[PDB]
């Protein structure tokens, strides 16, 4: 049994992580400069809150989590370093949460956010109230529970993030592989691709890689993935395809083909083939997890944007 | 629920992996060219054994495991590739086993084997009958159970192995970091060191890094490990130290100092300060796991070599 201490626990990227760790049964302390509604919610849920930073606050902690809005001069951080308490950046603790849950990592250079929201919206329609991560922030749409209560944790996987390769998902999506973040990889696009292969191999052999074969780069690395995979796209050779794409208003309709299933007519309130692809990835994941066709349709058509 | 198929299941590096997966509840099939006692033991334990390689054997498998003693021309492998069944090398399935167990990964360029044996010998003295991996082979000293029955899985972590960075231990040792395998890292010793840092960061924040600070390279990367660590060595600043090293026969005696513990007198039937260091790493791990001083002494003094 361990105690995590958050430096700046009221920060908006930190509060959610604290509430999940409370939900997992850890002792959670935290320091902030201003008491707020957030720090009182955390206290109502079991967290020990301190106001103002002073080295005593870090006493007893087995780990420190520090935002990027903290200085090494901060007394608690300095005390932790002197006592050899490990100090972990906000983003790494966030990625670790996936080890305690059925993690669905949504990777890809673009469309991570929309695909994560669509997944959460479908799972919610199937009664699963999943916790999901968008832009470093934990949410659970209309949850009446603590963050993390669901079995399911759906998260953006950013290839530019230091923790990209420390995610431990059960399921991983790759929407596409662009060159926006070659900088993170010494400016070499081929090293960027090798990183997506390494990421998909953090999947266990019972896991699932959901791959957009409409991206030539994804199709290129596909033979390297020694994990169960399901492909999607408009490509006639994808496992899960969209056909008869049509419009009635700002609502896109299409028909999804799935192996050993009857064609399903869906609609999403979003334009452009890239959001059809984001729907297809969601349909692939929701179908693997066993969610009904009715919840898939309701989840997709309800999402606003 | 999944079925794993082993190509060459009688192979000595493969049989142990098959028996662990049986113990974890998976369906396990396997093909070999000769029936042997090994293949009958696997069948007694639940495995479907086929003799001679033919594509039908791979039917129904959700994954294939293939040794290095197989050809891509092998019909089962070829059938799996055509049907898109993932094909996994023996060494990767072996590293995955650690995800199902309380994994203790023994890394370091030298002394992995002796330290793994010492750990297993101490845990056995404490009644834990651990499964352990030496040279790619699963053992459980005098077990009366299937491989994998123990909660504990103790394994060598070879920095030259492709799966080094896909181990998911609860505890990791690093005995030392030499330059024997720079070849694996493009011949750059500094890239070799960065790999040990990345490896230790596959530890969860509740895990433990057991680090030999008598190696200057280990001491160099220590400030980079944002995980709980315990250090060992003769260095006067190590957490767990050996002192009053003495001899009576081919048996080395010494006294172990531990934080907030009384000094413990141990002995090991092995010469040289490097096997004192291997004992210290074992004592660190056995002390973390809560094993009694009596089992530690009995485990260490009983080990032969
Ligand atoms: C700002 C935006 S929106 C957007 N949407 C797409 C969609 S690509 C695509 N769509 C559908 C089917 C196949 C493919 C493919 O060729 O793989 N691509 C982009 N590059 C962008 C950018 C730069
Ligand atoms: C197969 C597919 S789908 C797809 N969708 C996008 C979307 S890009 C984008 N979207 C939304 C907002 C901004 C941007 C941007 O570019 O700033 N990009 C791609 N490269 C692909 C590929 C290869
Ligand atoms: C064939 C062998 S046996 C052996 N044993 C040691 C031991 S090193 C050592 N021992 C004790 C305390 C500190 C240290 C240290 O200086 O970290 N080092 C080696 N290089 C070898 C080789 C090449
Ligand atoms: C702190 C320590 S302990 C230690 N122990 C060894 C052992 S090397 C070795 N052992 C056994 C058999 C062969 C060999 C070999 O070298 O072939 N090497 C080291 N570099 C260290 C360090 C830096
Ligand atoms: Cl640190
Ligand atoms: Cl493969």
């Amino acid at each position: 049994h361990r105690r995590i201490h958050f430096v700046g626990i009221g920060g908006a990227g930190m509060c959610g992580i604290a509430e999940v760790l409370l939900n997992l049964g850890y002792e959670v302390s935290g320091s902030d400069l201003k008491a707020s509604a957030v720090t009182e919610r955390l206290e109502k849920f079991g967290a020990q809150i301190f106001i103002g930073h002073q080295a005593e606050n870090a006493d007893g902690a087995d780990v420190l989590v520090v935002s990027s809005a903290i200085n090494r001069a901060n007394p608690e951080v300095a005390s932790a370093l002197e006592r050899r308490i490990p100090v972990v950046p906000r983003a790494e603790m966030l990625a670790e949460l996936m080890r305690y849950r059925h993690g669905i990592a949504v990777a890809g250079t673009h469309g991570k956010t929309t695909t994560t929201s669509l997944i959460a919206s479908v799972f919610a329609a199937g009664g699963l109230d999943p916790t999901f991560v968008i832009g470093g922030r934990l949410n659970a749409a209309g949850t009446n529970a603590q963050l993390g209560a669901s079995r399911y944790l759906v998260a953006e996987a950013d290839e530019s993030d230091a923790s990209f390769l420390h995610l431990q998902p059960m399921v991983a999506v790759v929407t596409n592989i662009d060159a926006d973040h070659m900088a993170t990889y010494g400016g070499d696009f081929n090293k960027l691709k090798k990183t997506f292969v390494e990421f998909l191999h953090n999947l266990p052999f019972y896991g699932l890689a959901v791959m957009c074969v409409d991206d030539p780069v994804v199709r290129e690395i596909l033979p390297q993935i020694a994990r169960p995979t399901v492909t999607y796209g408009l490509s006639e050779d994808a496992d899960v395809r969209a056909i008869n794409i049509r419009q009635e208003g700002m609502r896109t309709w299409f028909t999804v083909l799935r192996p050993e299933r009857e064609p399903l007519d869906v609609s999403v309130n979003m334009p452009g083939l890239h959001n059809v692809l984001n729907s297809l990835a969601t349909i692939v994941i929701a179908t693997d997890e066993g969610i009904s066709d009715e919840a898939i349709v309701q989840g997709l058509s309800g999402f606003q944007g």
